[PDB]
C-alpha cells in the first residue's frame, strides 16, 4: 500500500515528535512521559497503530524504516531515535537533550 506508507510519512513529517504506540503498552506510556517530561507535548504525535484496520502494513513499514515492528516507534524530526529502550539511553546519557537544544524544543 502507497496509501499506508503515505499517511505514516505524513504523521511522521508533519509532528517532529511522532510516537507510534498501541493499546495499553507500557513502554509506550513511559516514553511518551520521558517526552511530555521535556515540555514536548506541543509538538508531539501519538498515533495508536492498534486501532487501525491496517495495523500490520504500519508495523511492516514502521520495520522498514526502523528495524523493528514492535511499538512504541519513536521519531524525532523523521530522524530515527528506535523504542523506549532506545529513548532511555539516549536520555541518560545526554543525547536526547542534544537533539532537542539543536530543534529549539529546550533552552
Ligand atoms: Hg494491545
Ligand atoms: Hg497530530
Ligand atoms: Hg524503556
Amino acid at each position: 500500500s502507497e496509501a499506508v506508507k503515505k499517511w505514516v510519512n505524513k504523521i511522521i513529517e508533519e509532528n517532529i515528535i511522532a510516537v507510534f504506540a498501541k493499546t495499553e503498552c507500557p513502554y509506550c506510556i513511559k516514553a511518551i512521559s520521558i517526552l511530555k517530561g521535556y515540555n514536548l507535548n506541543s509538538h508531539m504525535h501519538v498515533e495508536n497503530i492498534e486501532k487501525n484496520p491496517d495495523m500490520a502494513n504500519i508495523q511492516a513499514y514502521l520495520k522498514e524504516l526502523t528495524g523493528k515492528s514492535s511499538v512504541p516507534r519513536i521519531f524525532i524530526n523523521k530522524d530515527v531515535v528506535g523504542g523506549c529502550d532506545d529513548l532511555v539511553k539516549e536520555n541518560d546519557e545526554g543525547k536526547l537533550k542534544e537533539r532537542l537544544q539543536k530543534l529549539g524544543l529546550v533552552n
